[PDB]
This record gives structure tokens, sequence and C-alpha cells, in this order.
């Protein structure tokens, strides 16, 4: 029983004055692992920011969907359904097909 | 420059007689790597050919296209543009937006 469609859930509270918009650049960190809890991503271990341009689909979906409700500051976990991610493909090694993900994400900055 | 669409180049030919239609499973072995030569992915290092749906959308587009094309036995080299791989979500940590991708396959299987 996955989620309809992507869940927030903010864990730490930040500044609640940037959010990012459409077509913005977000900074984030983030640790993406499975259902299961395994880690198959994480910018945290490359010891280096994510940075990726927000709301017109560079993103997976669920990004897209959650990332722009997080103010600077911001630690949350979205927890996506397959459809919003990398769906029946998936990314074979690492993803399996309909896999709901969760992501642990800090938003950094936004331009 | 990538390739207008995916390009198929049979290394070592197979049967000639048992090719992959829509719909069916195929068992493959596979390596995929950038254009830079680094590998982001291979079934073969996993000592386990991989085994998906081909045609039906459950794989990335170039593999699709190309996969129909060898018959059981066939060794080939698909060059997918990145608009038949992940495009510009790539996927972080591995792959970057509107990636050429270079997949060595191996044809083991059709049911």
């Amino acid at each position: 029983m996955a989620p309809n469609t992507t869940e927030v859930e903010i864990i730490s509270e930040g500044d609640g004055k940037v959010f990012p918009k459409v077509g913005d650049t977000v900074t984030i960190h983030y640790t993406g692992t499975l259902e299961n809890g395994k880690k198959f991503d994480s910018s945290r271990d490359r010891g280096k920011p994510f940075q990726c341009t927000i709301g017109v689909g560079h993103v997976i979906k669920g990004w897209d969907i959650g990332i722009p409700k997080l103010s600077v500051g911001s630690q949350a976990k979205l927890t996506i359904p397959g459809h919003e991610a990398y769906g029946s493909r998936g990314f074979p090694g690492l993803i399996p097909p309909d896999a709901t993900l969760i992501f642990d994400v800090e938003l950094l900055g936004v331009n």
C-alpha cells in the first residue's frame, strides 16, 4: 500500500520565508532509500549538496511536488509512490519496478 | 552530437531465428557506460542475467527499440540518446542530464 501521491513530513522547520517556486534552482542534501530501508543514493555521502531546477520535470515527479513545500533550512521526509518516481522501469540494479521511494531532504538554498 | 535515435551495432551474430517481440520476457546480459566510458551498471558484475518485459515501456525506450533487433545469442552495442534513456532527469549520482548511454548487450533468451 503505497501512497496515492507524494507525502511530505517536515521534520525540522526552516526559516519559513524562502520557498522554491517553479523554475528555481534548489541546493539540497538528500538520502534516498527503499521502503525496506536500503539506501540507493545520497548526496550526503558525496559530501556535496545536489543542485537542480525544480518544478520543470528535471527531477522525479515526487521532488517537483514535495520540495516546493520546504522553506530554506527545512528537513523533511518525502514518501514518493512509484508512479511519481521511476515507475515500472525502476533503475536496474538499484530500484525495483513500481518502488515507493523515501527521501530525507534538507533545503539549503533557493535561486 | 548524440544520435537522433538509438543505434544498434551487432558485434557477434546470434542464431538468426529467435527474436523478441512486444510483450516477451528477455533474459539478457548488459554493461552500460557513459560516452566517457564510465560504467554505471552491469548485470555481468552481478553474475546474473537481467530479465524484463520488452516493448511495453518497462525499460528505457532505447532498449524497447534495439533489443528486438537481436536474435538469441547475439551480442550488440546500443547507443541510446538521452531522449530515449533518462532524459534531462538522468539518475542523480550516476547519469547526468541528457546523457547518451552505451549498452553492450547479449540476448540469452526469449519467452
